[PDB]
């Protein structure tokens, strides 16, 4: 069983946990703290109780930025980050947000791939903009188109 829900401030160490066993350049708990609020639409995944992921998405006028995603190791291939992309994807077209960028090591072909499946296209590139164990890698910045302007045609 799966359930979506809010991310609270209460759930944040549940979602620092996971960023540390996720991610080998993890977020520290402050940049977590920093990245909450009014302007925050962040998002958790629970299968069988349990934090299995989350999103951090800033919301600015028309305009959503993910932050961050991660899903829990023990928890992957099971369809949990397009579930939660595809809610957070949902909720900003019932908002009437336009774009949803994110930004991507260019090394991850697998999560570029499942972007692209749900509309994402390449916007830029951004040369050594990460740093790797060997030395540096490219940002892929992505986005998607979400939500139709509905003035049209004006008649007086």
């Amino acid at each position: 069983m799966n359930t979506i829900s809010s991310l609270e401030t209460t759930d944040l160490p549940a979602a620092y946990h996971i960023e540390q066993r996720a991610h080998a350049f993890p977020w520290s708990e402050k940049t977590f703290a920093s990245n909450q609020g009014e302007r925050y639409l962040n998002f958790q995944l629970t299968q069988n109780g349990k934090m299995a992921a989350f999103a951090i998405t800033q919301v600015v006028l028309d305009e959503a930025t993910l932050f961050n995603i991660a899903v829990d190791p023990d928890y992957q291939r099971q369809g949990l980050g397009r579930a939660l992309l595809e809610h957070l994807i949902d909720e900003l077209e019932k908002r009437g947000v336009a774009t949803l960028w994110l930004e991507v090591r260019a090394s991850n072909a697998a999560a570029i791939a499942l972007y692209e499946s749900l509309g994402f296209n390449e916007a830029t590139i951004r040369r050594n903009y990460y740093p790797t164990t060997d030395g540096r890698e490219d940002a892929i910045i992505m986005a998607l188109p979400i939500s139709m302007a509905g003035e049209n045609l004006y008649f007086q």
